[PDB]
């Protein structure tokens, strides 16, 4: 029961914001200032 964050390139689903982050500065080139639109924020049971 939490809410996950995916990277909209691999779909790749994190339950922490900073393993999200740094997925997305690593393999999606995101910069953390850019990630609201290759991160998705879902609600799970
Ligand atoms: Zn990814």
């Amino acid at each position: 029961m939490e809410r996950v964050y995916q990277c909209l390139r691999c779909g790749l689903t994190f339950r922490t914001k900073k393993q999200l982050i740094r997925h997305l500065v690593n393999t999606e080139k995101v910069n953390p200032l850019s990630i609201d639109y290759y991160y998705q924020s879902f609600s799970v049971s």
